């Protein structure tokens, strides 16, 4: 699609929810930060990623970003 | 992996941030949210998405939920 890619939006926003360095990169430089994970976002999106306030985006965070870390570390097949 | 599977939980927590139904859908009964959009999650997955709070979900994801939603209505291909 043009302006939305919802999946691999979801993946990059998704991501940032999981990951507070992530979500900090993504915040200060969308477009590369997208690319660097194998996501192009449109003009569209960048600007819709940019609405994602980081102090916000933490307080929503801040419990499953600690459940996964300390899950994934150790994390077996 | 057993208990994290990072992409598909970014899928779903992902879709929870752009989507408020979804978000409600996935608080209220998060296996079943997550199997009605082809995810499994293990227990350790579920107890993590129940940790959360959809209000402070709604508060980070409001502006970018309107944003996306105006864009996707009439969206083409390229």
């Amino acid at each position: 699609s043009t302006k939305v890619n919802q999946e691999r939006l979801a993946s990059v926003v998704g991501r940032a929810l999981l990951d507070k360095d992530f979500a900090a990169q993504l915040h200060q430089d969308p477009e590369a930060a997208a690319k660097g994970i194998g996501v192009h976002l449109s003009a569209t999106e960048v600007g819709a990623v940019k609405s994602i306030d980081t102090a916000k985006l933490t307080s929503a965070g801040s419990a499953i970003r600690d459940k996964i870390g300390v899950a994934a570390i150790f994390d077996t097949q």
